[PDB]
């Protein structure tokens, strides 16, 4: 599923992501935008280390979900990576909440640093009613 901007914003709010571990909604929105274009089926294979990024938040198979083919990986979210490719983002949101409970928080995603940190991210939720 390819979410529309405001549709996603309202979904993420109901799922309790606004202010989760100190992270504003707009920041989550900026992260989904740059990681997958708001696409829940996006996947990106990292030939360099043999892991794959899955879903709307591009969650990595080395630590977060199990895909069986990543060497030396763990599955902190206790999910199959297939779960992160569903049109319903419930499991993807629960896993993203897990990723940010670790020290780095949202900084775990480099694209957030490049494209969202220290920027005016208000545009991502503007006019959406959240």
């Amino acid at each position: 599923k390819v979410f529309e901007r405001c549709e996603l914003a309202r979904t993420l709010k109901r799922l309790g992501m606004d202010g989760y571990r100190g992270i504003s909604l707009a920041n989550w929105m900026c992260l989904a935008k740059w990681e997958s274009g708001y696409n829940t089926r996006a996947t990106n294979y990292n030939a360099g280390d043999r892991s794959t990024d899955y879903g709307i938040f591009q969650i990595n198979s080395r630590y977060w979900c199990n895909d069986g083919k990543t060497p030396g990986a763990v599955n902190a979210c206790h999910l199959s990576c297939s779960a992160l490719l569903d049109d319903n983002i419930a499991d993807a949101v629960a896993c993203a909440k897990r990723v940010v409970r670790d020290p780095q928080g949202i900084r775990a995603w480099v694209a957030w640093r490049n494209r969202c940190q220290n920027r005016d991210v208000r545009q991502y939720v503007q006019g959406c009613g959240v």
